[PDB]
């Protein structure tokens, strides 16, 4: 603030808002947080450490309250989904959508940073054809002393792990990949046993059989109700093997059997992907 002209609110950490540099006419997002030398230090590593598929983090500000700017994107996946929805996304795009965001997943894991609340209204795109992780869920883990939509939630954070990997990030775009497909969320639940509920409910209650140590998890219970796995046929339905193989290994009961990011961008599914532009209204 006063150091920007606040343009246009744009969302709820906090608030974000379409600001201007009073001087430079920069047009960032300007994200308010209200409340240590390792959390300001590791954040400020971050605008240095840059990729394509990954909205930039300009400057770090802080007073009760720490500022992030970041670099401005009009358009966000969950707008661009309720847009296309009569006709739905070309699957090129969808395509190379995912390719991107795996690439964007793969840099930021293979230097140990977790998103970990991946979702469509986090996801910017932009006239050219490029799509960007943004909003990551890193304050917690950086240590910031800061309803919430758990549709994208792994099942192992929704069963009280601890120690996050990788994988959670992978489970999250698998859903996202879904609801591209099929113009519907995939595991829309609104409380954490409904979420966990319509996950058993499709890929069927895990067991020691395709999760071990899945009955040893804090909030497992053995009460839980045992459905049988659905055909996976019915999940993506118009979806092609290639595509559907996919998705089956980003939607792994075991983080460990879950698909990293970098061998997803080896998976058959990509070896036509191209990058086409999406039609946006601004
Ligand atoms: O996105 C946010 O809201 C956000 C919030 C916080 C916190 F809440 F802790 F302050 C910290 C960082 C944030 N973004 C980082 C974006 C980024 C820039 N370069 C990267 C390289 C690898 C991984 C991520 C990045």
């Amino acid at each position: 603030m006063e150091n920007f002209q606040k343009v246009e609110k744009i969302g709820e950490y906090g608030v974000v808002y379409k600001a201007r540099n009073k001087l430079t006419g920069e047009v960032v997002a300007l994200k308010k947080i209200r409340l240590p030398s390792t959390a300001i230090r590791e954040i400020s590593l971050l605008k240095e450490l840059n990729h394509p598929n990954i909205v930039k983090l300009l400057d770090v500000i802080h007073t009760n309250k720490l500022y992030l700017v970041f670099e401005f994107l009009h358009q966000d996946l969950k707008k661009f989904m309720d847009a296309s929805a009569l006709t739905g996304i070309p699957l090129p795009l969808i395509k190379s959508y995912l390719f991107q965001l795996l690439q964007g997943l793969a840099f930021c894991h293979s230097h140990r940073v977790l998103h970990r609340d991946l979702k469509p209204q986090n996801l910017l795109i932009n006239t050219e054809g490029a799509i960007k992780l943004a909003d990551f869920g890193l304050a917690r883990a950086f240590g910031v002393p800061v309803v919430v939509t758990l549709w994208y939630r792994a099942p192992e954070i929704l069963l009280g792990c601890k120690y996050y990997s990788t994988a959670v990030d992978i489970w999250s775009l698998g859903c996202i990949f879904a609801e591209m497909v099929t113009r519907r969320a995939l595991f829309p639940g609104d409380s954490e046993i409904d979420q966990l509920f319509r996950i058993f409910r499709t890929l069927g209650t895990p067991d020691e059989v395709v999760w071990p140590g899945v009955t040893s998890m804090p909030d497992y219970k053995p009460s839980f109700p045992k459905w049988a796995r659905q055909d996976f046929s019915k999940v993506v339905p118009p979806l092609d093997e290639d595509g559907r193989s996919l998705l089956s290994q980003m939607l792994h009961y075991d983080p460990n059997k879950r698909i990293s990011a970098k061998a997803a961008l080896a998976h058959p599914f990509f070896q036509d992907v191209t990058k086409p532009v999406p039609h946006l209204r601004l």
